[PDB]
């Protein structure tokens, strides 16, 4: 308790959202300056979607043949081309909605907001943290694809993911904005299916320090460790390893407890051996690796 | 497969502003050619343990009123106060004002917040009217005058204005006629809730979500009567479930195939028995700020 999943405010990004259509599929896309990025599945149709040729498709494909709408207004396409999986639409338009903006690809871990949006028109808007196996636990529905992940820092928008499937298991999975899937997974309607999942621990370590900051210090103990040595005990419990990227992102809240990182880590490896022994951390029994340094600083200082 | 979901914020970004009085500063909420905002702006220390509102207001001018929309200082032209909110009239209205209604929910409903500081729009979250009246919050210093809404089609209808912080860390604050949720009171003191229960009917809702979502391990072959699942219910300090209530669950029951005093049933079993262990759409806890409409929107694609 005190802590709950905030999104950033989703105003910048819905007014970049439009819709694309190539005969009767529709997705949405995402219209910065004069171009708008879409999933490039929207070519093919049911059938094309085993084992799609996408070269081939898009080849056939003319400017004449994309519906681009932001509502019911068309804008007209004036070039297209292919960047890995998303197409780019060149319109006659620069978006006057355009934020600051830049494409980021995020390491897993990260969290990010998602505007799931349909026929170009969003719906709502929540957190997401990418998984180590590259996939996303999304509220996705059929017609969300092109909807897009994003982290707000001062003025620009940092987007950092489009939809483009779901996995048997329900999750999801999607590319950066230049087109490159996160994790393995291909844009065909094929058997794919997730590696098996791990507990995010730099954010594990994240909320042992948003607790600490609240005054629940119980688990801390006299004792550090290195960083290998944590690395290959938290593997055996099913924890990712340490980076030394995740070392760096817990330094400001090693600073405001003064709580060194590898402290923190031996005080998280001897709860992993030993359990919580009936206790609660921030009034929970499990451990939250859903929020990352940044968002606790976010709700703990503001 | 099923997440707590928050309305798209852009309709009210661009109504949100700072508002300053003396060293206060806060949000305000402009809607055409007014700024809504809490009126404890206008107390100093000397005030703030009993603030006679009327008579520290009608010792302000416009001029004392600082408003900034952005990098734009807005004039104030006017003020009145309703209940516990501040009209400021200024001289420009504002061209982002969405279709708008102001409504006062009740218990149980949930709405979107738009945290803001300095004017400026901070974060996105779904909350519920507790049946205490408080809101679990996540606010901070400066947060005041941030609203929750809901949208339906093209109109946002704003629920909430926010005023304060209790010591148990939730949060309290008011309508936008400025009348408060609870016995709550804008000064500065501490103060007490009721005691608190749990939104029953949104409890099921999300027991039948998490069905839909493929997770069934608490579902049982047993039934249960309405009143003797009331009878359990309040015994846990949870909200009866009326007719209404059971009605309002038709459509997921129906998508389900699950009978709602069936799925009080389940209820039932988990209250007396606990989850021991198991968690139910990675919660757990009995999740309750989720409406029924909430789970069936979601379900539903609905923009
Ligand atoms: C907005 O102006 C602000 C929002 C608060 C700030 C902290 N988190 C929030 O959501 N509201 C206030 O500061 C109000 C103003 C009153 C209504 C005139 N007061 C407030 O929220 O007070 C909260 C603090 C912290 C918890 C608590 O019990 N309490 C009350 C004060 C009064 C007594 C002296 C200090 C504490 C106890």
């Amino acid at each position: 308790s005190g802590f709950r999943k905030m999104a950033f405010p989703s105003g910048k990004v819905e007014g970049c959202m439009v819709q694309v259509t190539c005969g009767t599929t529709t997705l949405n896309g995402l219209w910065l300056d004069d171009v708008v990025y879409c999933p490039r599945h929207v070519i093919c149709t049911s059938e094309d979607m085993l084992n799609p040729n996408y070269e081939d498709l898009l080849i056939r494909k003319s400017n004449h043949n994309f519906l681009v709408q932001a509502g019911n207004v068309q804008l007209r396409v004036i070039g297209h081309s292919m960047q890995n999986c998303v197409l780019k639409l060149k319109v006659d338009t620069a978006n006057p909605k355009t934020p600051k903006y830049k494409f980021v690809r995020i390491q897993p871990g990260q969290t990010f907001s998602v505007l799931a949006c349909y026929n170009g028109s969003p719906s709502g808007v929540y957190q997401c943290a990418m998984r180590p196996n590259f996939t996303i636990k999304g509220s996705f529905l059929n017609g969300s694809c092109g909807s897009v992940g994003f982290n707000i820092d001062y003025d620009c928008v940092s987007f950092c993911y489009m939809h483009h499937m779901e996995l048997p298991t329900g999750v999801h999975a999607g590319t950066d904005l230049e087109g490159n899937f996160y994790g393995p997974f291909v844009d065909r309607q094929t058997a794919q299916a997730a590696g098996t999942d791990t507990t995010i621990t730099v954010n594990v370590l994240a909320w042992l320090y948003a607790a600490v900051i609240n005054g629940d210090r119980w688990f801390l103990n006299r004792f550090t460790t290195t960083l290998n040595d944590f690395n290959l005990v938290a593997m055996k419990y099913n924890y990712e390893p340490l980076t030394q990227d995740h070392v760096d992102i817990l330094g400001p809240l090693s600073a405001q407890t003064g709580i060194a990182v590898l402290d923190m880590c031996a005080s998280l490896k001897e709860l992993l051996q030993n359990g919580m022994n009936g206790r609660t951390i921030l009034g929970s029994a499990l451990l939250e690796d859903e929020f990352t340094p940044f968002d606790v600083v976010r709700q703990c200082s503001g």
